[PDB]
């Protein structure tokens, strides 16, 4: 009559696939359509493990690898000196904004650097990234921030794939060689392409005009993961799931904006002493339910069809 | 011109289905997406009997046999020695909760156990449940349980696929071989053959990570029940058309959580004494709309493709 | 370069199939899903006549014809004397309610019947409708109707696949052999079939359990119609829209409950004698603008795929 | 281990096509059914040009081009000389309203054509139009916009698919020779293969009866843009993303309706004078974003499947 209890793991190869769908049977723009997070949910896999022992290890660019993937971003009312300084003693990292005369902008910086486990370091300095635009001025001011110590720069524009952004990003390279380089933003295959050729060490995702963002960090990271060129999630996260699901498909680290506002270190949510630990914890306790030790593994399981997802009915 | 009427049964065979959806057509991750119960009704068959006839009974565990589907949540603001006495008289059970000390849960048991028709009871007393965690203390609560009389245990998580729930059924199993354990939560066939092959007697379904309830329950059951390892569904129903779908989908019983807070038994909805034959009744009335004379029936009817369902727009 | 316009009719044969969907195409429970009115938008056709020479003339039953395809509900809310006598002057019909004692409903048709260009008249007396449910004393309930004059009855049932209800389709035919009998409620392709069998007249379609009305109306009435069996769409149409769509998937004619509660003659929207002339002038203008010169035309249209649809996003 | 970067470019041609959808595969009524503008956003390209360097030019009719595609319903909420003056000074035009005597309208015309860069020009005197009805009064009306110096005439209906309005598109090709004329309104391939045939110099989109605008714009436009019969979207855009895509789905220019409701020169959004060239600057910035350096080369990119774009989750 009923099938023996004994074999149930074995039972498991009568079925075509794995239950759930694979992120490639997900992401699919022909059926399903653009995605945001909202519209699906990872599946559980096995616990065998602490969450605790979970390692968030990422990826900022080629060269910059933090202890957590949570990046402050460039935004007047969230990163500054305070924000930077206190993002990178708890393992992410700050982008100082830049709505500020280029002066104002370097000792913000140099704040940084100059500041005395997790902690994102150098050197032995702390890390600090910082934001530009594409003009010609902003020569002068990158560099001034790297005078100051910088060690990554955002490329700051909605558009990133422009001959513009793509002149400054050679430049940089030619000019800073040291200077790590954040391209974008990008949402598409052939954006990511065009500023991984130009040189770009990092690429940042978000944006008539644009794209659901759990497509665009699909599609742009299926692509630039390929050249070991690590992606910057940013559509404006507002939760441990929505970081989980951006990693998930993809990207390496997440930019937080909107969320970080209000805290103590912005210039009420508290401390980020607090926040950015809960978060941390949210994010060992997600991978644990689904399974991995590590972001790493995460994102090796996601490519390879073992972590499944399913789509939300609204 | 027309067509005779008298033909009207047999030119149902010039289609090359019936009307509607079958299960497996309704519930497909790959067209559909994860589904609720909100997303789907039931198509209606032939009424040849009266609502009364209607036999409700339901496994709970393998061993164990209930006259209706419904159980209470292990929730303290649902489920204690009132409440689990009540839904034993009334042809369910209550599985106690464990936010409380051992001693303490282990008198509402024995209060339920010494307490003295469609009546649920094993001994000749009532059938009581409870949950416990899977932490060290827990095998001390659960043989305090026991020698109060505890008939099953549901071991309570989140997410149940884990090592430590794995060896806590083992050692159950091992040391009180007459006691019955529903394991949980899951939401996957991979889950679900993992406790199964542990040795669960029953499972819990119901969950960044987690799955549309009806998607849950029909995946997770269309494996389960081909050991002969019956299903709880805990998503909150909150009315009859969700404990129907619910047992449509595969499910063998249903908990009831946020749907008895309020109740004259729960730790205003007014008496379970009234509001539980309300919902037998109702599930009398659904089964008979559909054409099934059972719950058992029900099960066969559906897994056959004979019961039909259709999916709805929002 | 450009097309010559003159070429303008026949490039039309470039195209594989017509702009838009037809019927089937629309109504497709696997893609699809099931629909409802609100889902969808008829297209519109070729305008070579006025509206005012459009014919409404609608199938109530194998046997009645009427002007126009408006009936009222048997609500008590709905329709009385006062009701039917003025829908069956305007070329439509009543069905009188039976929330009443049987001695009183007969007494409504018999005022109905004993009153004295669209009009819809047997006797040269009004046409008159009246429901009755299938339990043993509606026997004598339609006994009295009968005398009284009744011209068609309508079986009241939520669910009408019934062995109570066959028994009574089948008695009324040997019975009152010049009695119309419409029969329901059913929402299926089965359930038509179950019912047309026992020898209903006429359906009346509308519905844990249940069915989108538009996919209910399309998939019962393309089995009806095939048996001449005309199909009444009692889904509570709220305006011109519901009624020219409904229409459009199969149904012969339109049951308005709480449209016409309020009104004048109902037991405020105004007089019954401006509004259905409004409904009747805005359903011919609907028939212009789709291209067809007559309900029959529509329905001929629409089945073979001439007129076209398109699905609507939320 | 990683790919070079060098390579990207290259790498692009290991899939089968671009990201993102073409048109065609967006614009599909089986799968993703009726589309409006909110449902999609075009994917960003690569920008290797100044936004000012954009050109707006757009075909109104076969013969009369404006410097914007940017036209003024014929509401008597929106265009009378006032508004028709100023739109034709900013490079569009405007459809005086025919909600007044013949007389009344031909003044405002009078107005326009006698007032003393971007402009748009016939005569060297400013570009006016009108709408007028079907009905044999119009054409006296027609005759006295004509005298007074009308360049384009617009049909003003629901449904112009009407051998009324075929008529009167017939009688005005052979009377009025000079004067181009606007049909529609239309929704289907059909209704612009019938218009078209028929002799009009354009065609008007938008409408129980009527279609998503998206799909209706894309339909139409795919058949009469082989025909060089240029399209104007009517369908009451609300801001620049609208436009942008109306545009980019086939329409050649686009009508104001509710969005000039309000300004100055309407019969408070503030000036025209302000406004539209703010509407001018945005397309040309959204031209930017796509990477397309004219409307007329948006159009060939958009049709060759260059341009991509995504459907958007609820």
């Amino acid at each position: 009559t009923y099938r023996d209890a004994a074999t149930a793991l074995e039972h498991l190869a009568t079925y075509a696939e794995k239950d759930g769908l694979s992120v490639e049977q997900l992401m699919d723009s022909k059926t399903r359509g653009g995605l945001t997070y909202n519209d699906f949910l990872v599946l559980p896999g096995k616990i065998d493990f602490p969450s605790s022992e979970v390692v968030l290890s990422s990826r900022l660019t080629k060269k910059i690898t933090l202890n957590a993937p949570f990046v402050s971003s460039p935004m007047d009312t969230v990163t500054e000196a305070d924000m930077a300084i206190h993002m990178a003693l708890l393992g992410g990292i700050g982008i100082i904004h830049h709505n500020c005369t280029a002066e104002e902008q370097a000792e913000m910086v140099r704040r940084v650097k100059k500041y005395e486990p997790l902690a994102s370091k150098s050197t032995k300095q702390l890390l600090c990234g910082a934001a530009i635009g594409t003009i010609d001025a902003d020569r002068q001011r990158l560099a001034m921030l790297v005078e100051a110590g910088l060690d990554v720069v955002v490329l700051d524009s909605s558009q990133g794939n422009s001959v513009f952004q793509i002149n400054m990003i050679k430049w940089i390279k030619e000019t800073f060689p040291d200077l790590q380089v954040i391209a974008g933003n990008v949402v598409t295959r052939e954006q990511a392409a065009s500023l991984i050729h130009a040189g770009a060490d990092g690429l940042r995702i978000g944006m008539a005009c644009g794209r659901p963002q759990g497509t665009a960090v699909y599609n742009v990271t299926q692509f630039a993961n390929q050249f070991g060129v690590p992606c910057i999630a940013d559509g404006g996260v507002q939760n441990i799931g929505h970081i989980t699901k951006a990693i998930a498909l993809g990207a390496s680290t997440v930019m937080m904006g909107g969320m970080l506002a209000g805290t103590t270190e912005s210039p009420d949510k508290g401390s980020i002493k607090k926040y950015i630990p809960y978060l941390y914890n949210g994010l060992q306790h997600s991978c644990q339910d689904i399974g991995v030790r590590s972001l790493v593994e995460f994102r090796e399981k996601v490519d390879s069809g073992s972590v499944r997802f399913e789509f939300r009915t609204p």
